[PDB]
């Protein structure tokens, strides 16, 4: 104790911390403690602990195989409440902690447009399950963990020597059933231990294999958690400062006319945390990158993740950069101070090639000043002080390029048209988000825009849903603006749009129709061909610049799910899963005839888990039932019984007490039908579709 060498403490403190952090959940917080240490081991160390806690129930429920460990605890830690997970919840929201777990590959930030609204309890779990499975992977190879018994200088320690036995014993249960444990003493753990090298014969370089058995790391510590003193030497050493600081240190369908569905089109956009928009973005990049806009400042009003700013920014680099999108402190976390920061420009290429500090393409660092100062109102843009402070700040006449895309005249589109009119250079290019089907919107805004604007251009992204009606206006800026006021252009379109027929041609809405007939029918028929087909390799060009702009593939870290090679070994996974988590379901159920919502939750949690074991491995479905899957999602429901029937759950499962009984069958097919099926929101819809496509494009 006290004595190891600088090296040794760092790993003893991050091993002492998830201990503390895994007994907490089984304004406290471990931010001191985790920012002098290895946040990674520190993870990894919370999911060594949390499986050495969940070691004998696991082993009473006949788990088996590491999948089954990583179901048993993802299904436990999502299982507790929200208030006990808080700890960890702070320690991972404090910005020099979640950076570092960016950094490490531990944590991706996803599904949240603005950092802050990040779940941050999902967060944590994801954390510790990234953990669990390192503990199990590293275990299974061969690299043993050290078991540290604080306050003992017994009859624990041989306790927990049989916690970590059964757990490897739980690892290789395919290979040879494990014996019997229960009502049996803490010595005669000695059985378990003499099954193993059983075990291991069952498969290269055992030598490592059979010394975490024979010889198990152990390590007891006299004191308690101890880590006050290792968390002292850390910050006293000046190497240890330096330490610390060196380990974290084609789609051409798209046209351009110059002048309640489900959400299927997102299978067509397979790469990319949170919004996606940048695939919107790239039909306008084939349209604009002729011309120059990189001089001068860029804008971007209600840009929200920023990816489409990012797309911009990597092919088309300005000099100032004024991210606007709208957000209140009142949504932080507790005791977090977040500013409004797009999570997917901040990992883009971009704000990764700005942090640094190396140069943008034009030579001239990026320089990314979000419009913030502290006020809700100011980054709603419908008031006016938004429209003051954004027109103060970027300074009149500063800017080129200006990216609106308010969702839907109301005054925040107005608000941010004459935000426009005043910041951008005489030739200045804006790209608006219009929406064609209300038409009469439509002619008021190209009125408004042609009093001001020349070269005004209507574009449908290729990449847009094919039942919007969205168009892409590509305006540029008058030169020498002889136009008195803004107020003037919109009274006037008032009076053409109430007394005389639209400016736009019949001719031109004519041919924006019979183009988007056949654009609409040519990517629903694309959409349906990557869904059922499931090739591989589509549209590799545009996903190829998504990668350029620093985008990936965000399903690996939302889909941790492993990629089995066969159907018959999926529908036994959940015929294992099922099996295995719905026995406290059984198990209430009896006891009843409050449970009723422990009994929805528990369901709600299996068909989840089973709906992600079915979109990770959604491209070795047979296609009739990927078919039938697509039409199930569809409707905004999964079904559970699509993907596996009750006889091939009794069939691919262990026989068991549970699903032995007559009655036992008839509840479990209760439970197996239509009543556990759960519905899907819209943005939920949205999240199952990336991923599918996600999953077709890397397999």
């Amino acid at each position: 104790l006290d004595q190891i060498p600088l090296l040794e403490k760092i790993p003893l403190l991050a091993h002492l911390t998830a201990k503390q952090m895994v007994n907490s959940i089984t304004t406290s917080n471990w931010i001191s403690e985790c920012c002098y240490t290895y946040i990674d081991s520190v993870f990894v160390y919370s999911g060594w602990a949390l499986l050495l806690e969940l070691s004998y129930q696991m082993y009473y429920l006949r788990i088996q195989g590491i999948q089954g460990i990583l179901d048993y605890v993802y299904m436990t830690l999502r299982r507790i409440p929200g208030m006990a997970i808080t700890g960890i919840s702070s320690t991972i929201s404090h910005p020099r902690i979640l950076r570092r777990c960016i950094n490490l590959d531990v944590i991706a930030p996803i599904n949240s447009p603005h950092i802050a609204s990040l779940d941050y309890t999902k967060l944590s779990i994801d954390a510790v399950m990234w953990g669990t499975k390192q503990v199990l992977t590293n275990i299974s190879q061969g690299i043993d963990y050290e078991i540290v018994v604080p306050s003992e200088s017994s009859d624990r320690v041989l306790n927990l020597v049989a916690r970590k036995l059964s757990l490897l014993a739980i690892i290789w249960a395919n290979y040879n059933y494990p014996p019997k444990v229960k009502g049996m003493s803490p010595e005669d753990k000695c059985q378990a231990l003499t099954t193993h090298l059983l075990q291991t014969v069952e498969q290269i370089e055992k030598t490592n294999i059979r010394r975490m058995i024979i010889e198990p790391k152990l390590t007891a510590y006299p004191s308690n958690l101890l880590s006050r003193k290792l968390l002292n030497a850390i910050r006293d050493s000046e190497e240890g400062q330096f330490l610390i600081a060196s380990y974290y240190n084609l789609t051409e369908f798209d046209f351009i006319l110059n002048l309640p569905q489900p959400p299927l089109h997102h299978v067509l956009r397979p790469l990319g945390l949170s919004s996606t928009s940048w695939y919107k973005t790239i039909s306008v990049l084939n349209y604009i990158s002729h011309m120059k806009i990189s001089d001068g400042a860029h804008l971007y009003l209600a840009e929200g993740s920023g990816a489409s700013m990012s797309l911009i920014e990597t092919f088309l680099p300005g000099e100032t950069i004024w991210y606007n999108s709208l957000f209140n402190s009142g949504e932080n976390p507790p005791q977090r101070n977040f500013a409004p920061l797009p999570t997917q420009f901040i990992e883009s290429v971009p704000y990764r090639l700005i942090q640094a500090g190396i140069a943008a393409g034009n030579g001239i660092v990026q320089s990314f000043y979000p419009l913030w100062n502290g006020n809700s109102d100011i980054t709603d843009l419908s008031t006016k002080t938004s429209v003051e402070y954004i027109i103060h700040k970027v300074g009149a006449d500063t800017c080129a390029l200006v990216h609106v895309d308010l969702e839907g005249l109301e005054r925040a589109q107005v608000h941010a048209l004459l935000i426009t009119v005043t910041v951008l250079k005489p030739g200045g290019l804006l790209i608006l988000k219009a929406s064609w089907e209300p038409f009469n919107r439509f002619s008021f805004l190209l009125t408004v825009l042609w009093q001001f604007f020349s070269t005004i251009r209507i574009l449908r992204s290729s990449y847009s849903d094919p039942n919007n009606h969205e168009v892409y206006i590509i305006a540029t800026l008058a030169v020498d603006p002889t136009t008195s006021s803004f107020t003037t252009a919109l009274n006037r379109a008032r009076t053409l749009n109430e007394q005389g027929f639209s400016l736009i041609p019949p001719e031109l809405v004519s041919e924006y129709w019979r183009k988007r007939v056949e654009q609409g029918q040519i990517i629903q028929d694309c959409i349906d061909k990557v869904i059922s087909e499931c090739v591989r390799d589509q549209y590799l060009a545009d996903n190829n610049i998504i990668l350029q702009a620093g985008g990936t593939p965000s399903t690996r870290k939302w889909l941790d799910l492993p990629d089995y090679s066969s159907f018959n070994e999926l529908q036994s996974e959940m015929a294992r899963l099922i099996t295995i988590h719905l026995k406290e379901v059984i198990e209430i159920l009896k006891g009843q005839a409050g449970p009723l919502g422990k009994i929805n939750t528990i369901l709600r949690l299996i068909v989840e888990r089973i709906l992600m074991y079915t979109v990770r491995n959604w491209c070795i479905l047979p296609t009739q039932t990927r078919l039938t899957l697509r039409q199930s999602i569809e409707l905004g429901e999964f079904r559970l019984r699509d993907v596996i029937t009750p006889m091939e759950i009794l069939k691919l499962s262990p026989n068991r007490k549970y699903l032995k009984s007559a009655l036992n069958q008839s509840t479990f097919n209760h439970l197996m039908g239509e009543t556990s099926d759960i519905l899907l929101n819209r943005a939920y819809q949205k999240r199952i579709w990336k991923a599918i496509g996600c999953v077709i494009y890397c397999f």
